[PDB]
């Protein structure tokens, strides 16, 4: 009959409907965690595992991003896979280092990806769930985090279509 | 060029499609965080806010569960709301105290609830996303965690239908 208060979190969750594809096809790109360069290829130049075994829980990926603008340097993201369930097409990760533009500003950025199949009889398709949280800190606001994260998710959904060779119209942001 | 290794997590995410209702009817039940007794009524006897403002982030609810099986006693759950975006139909909470059966065994049980609408153009309907994580601990297993959580979520979706006055056939667990 007692309890201990914890800190509150910032963040937001997004869901897209994707037609003209299957959970396996989406996963073949999105599920290769340590080769994110083969997914968000418009932002990410290269990626490889630097700790643990590729795509296994606890592993760390290091990926390199193209310069944010001309003159600026490439930036780096280290992120740990903190939960992986490939059979259930879902995983969870956190940035544990690097100077990746914007994302490296957040405190304990944690992200969740979940894929689901819509019923066969409803025309199939995939529900792509993608959320993040970050801890409140004085150099940011929740609104500023959203302005960092959401545009990237949007780009990644576009880059997904490119790699799937399906039109961008295949993707609809729910709500 | 350095990073900081951390521990891994246990958990699982589930999604259901719910027909025959609207996202705002579902939210009126599911979104009323401190009155979970009006939702999972097969399990929860009573509930109220005990810290902060009702359903505002940071608040804590205390709720009483019926005996889990015959002979046992009522148990109690203290859970804190740690994120809330009502207009976006999504929130996050964590158990911060109590002896609630099964759930209080987990270390740092964190849960996420997210509602979305399917396109009007393609039938409508609500996608109900519900996930949890817990921190691995010597006294438990992830499989045990899933045995604790999933039947509760399952029961909760059935109770939701009761309170919405829609057939339980309205709910379908999505393949993952």
């Amino acid at each position: 009959e007692q309890f201990q208060l914890r800190g509150v979190l910032w963040g937001k969750a997004y869901s897209w409907k994707i037609t003209g594809t299957t959970i396996d096809k989406v996963w073949s790109i999105v599920g290769d965690y340590v080769r994110v360069d083969n997914w968000v290829s418009s932002v990410v130049k290269s990626s490889h595992v630097v700790s643990g075994e590729a795509n296994q829980t606890g592993c760390v990926r290091r990926f390199v991003c193209y310069p944010a603008s001309e003159g600026e340097s490439e930036t780096v993201d280290y992120s740990e896979l903190i939960h992986m369930n490939a059979a259930a097409h879902q995983y969870m990760y956190m940035i544990v280092g690097g100077n990746i533009t914007g994302f490296s500003l957040m405190k304990n950025y944690v992200s969740n990806i979940s894929l689901s199949s819509l019923p066969e009889e409803d025309g199939g398709g995939v529900i792509f769930y993608w959320s993040f949280t970050a801890e409140p800190a004085s150099n940011l606001t929740e609104q500023k985090c959203i302005e960092i994260v959401f545009p990237l998710y949007t780009t990644a959904l576009k880059d997904l279509c490119t790699h799937l060779s399906i039109p961008e119209s295949s993707v609809t942001l729910l709500d």
